[PDB]
């Protein structure tokens, strides 16, 4: 109960940012994560005994691949937790629980392939999962870990709570899938400019939860520019041994995915920003003002892109 998670004081104040790096000590990180649960939802959200056994269980069940890894699922509960802190009215008391478990869990047990890698390959899991593969295993995954013994940091609530926050957790997950993101996001542009957007419609409830999701997931672009740079490296290291698995199965990848098209990454980097990244954070901080330091941080590394187009760096 009286036992508080204090931070050192530069990590104390830059956890509060959005661009703050939850730095190289792996063996801090789960400390973070407990500290911002605590602020963001309470000392009391969680027996510490039952969170801190469930952190190292989804730990263990992250893989050591460059990107899509257990640093990686810190990070967007970091940015998670940042949303929801410049939001503190916003959201319901179970959306707070679930939001931060969920960006922990959203990509456990993955292999460092995309859903079209697993079904070119025929991989079990493309018959199991015929669409959101990946992100229904994830929420698999969580499921599993939240029933092992001594692991359900959501005993506490009563069944109809239990099977909302799953609900939320479910949804969250499978929004990641950012095959979805681009008609979340149009849906959630016309809700807002025709005035229609209501926070009480529990269906835009869901729309809003999974645009965070998606600004999360991507929040390596709203880092300082050596964050920003250092983690494409690692998306690029994932990206061209699945184009060498892809040339294993006899199929030529997608430029993205072909490490002799390396050259070209900077113009690629431009086409994510305008076509994923920028539009993301633009309708993120529409519906929620104080999420702006996203879009602008975004907005930069763009602009750090174009600079290294012009041979600038
Ligand atoms: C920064 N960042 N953060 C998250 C992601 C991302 O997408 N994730 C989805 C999967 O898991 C990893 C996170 C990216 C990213 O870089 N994305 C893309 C890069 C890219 N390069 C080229 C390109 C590169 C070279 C030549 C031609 C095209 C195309 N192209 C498309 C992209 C998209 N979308
Ligand atoms: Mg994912
Ligand atoms: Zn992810």
């Amino acid at each position: 109960g009286l036992m508080q998670f204090t931070l050192p004081v530069r990590l104390c104040k830059e956890i509060e940012l959005f661009h703050f790096d939850i730095g190289p000590f792996e063996n801090m990180w789960p400390g973070i994560f407990v500290y911002m649960v605590h602020r963001s939802c309470g000392t009391s959200c969680f027996e510490l005994e039952k969170l801190c056994r469930f952190i190292m269980s989804v730990k263990k069940n992250y893989r050591r691949v460059p990107y899509h890894n257990w640093k990686h699922a810190v990070t967007v509960a970091h940015c998670m937790y940042a949303i929801l802190q410049n939001n503190h009215t916003l959201f319901t008391d179970l959306e707070r629980k679930g939001l931060l478990i969920a960006c922990l869990c959203h990509d456990l047990d993955h292999r460092g392939f995309s859903n079209s890698y697993l079904q070119k390959f025929d991989h079990p899991l493309a018959a199991l999962y015929s669409t959101s593969t990946m992100e229904q295993h994830h929420f698999s995954q969580t499921v599993s870990i939240l029933q092992l013994e001594g692991h359900n940091i959501f005993s506490t609530l009563s069944s109809s709570e239990y099977e909302q926050v799953l609900e939320i957790i479910r949804k969250a997950i499978i929004a990641t899938d950012l095959a979805l993101y681009f008609g979340n996001r149009k849906q959630l542009e016309e809700m807002y400019q025709t005035g229609s957007l209501n926070l009480n419609n529990q269906s835009h409830r869901d729309r809003v939860i999974g645009l965070m999701m998606t600004a999360c997931d991507l929040c390596s672009v709203t880092k300082l520019w050596p964050v920003t740079k250092l983690t494409a490296n690692d998306i690029y290291a994932e990206f061209w041994a699945e184009g060498d698995e892809m040339k294993k199965l006899g199929i030529q990848p997608i430029p993205m995915m072909d490490r002799d098209k390396k050259d070209e990454v900077p113009q690629g980097q431009l086409g994510f920003y305008n076509a994923v990244a920028i539009p993301c954070y633009t309708t993120l901080t529409q519906i929620l003002p104080p999420t702006e330091p996203l879009l602008k941080a975004c907005r930069d590394n763009l602009s750090q892109w174009e600079k290294v187009i012009r041979g600038e760096e």
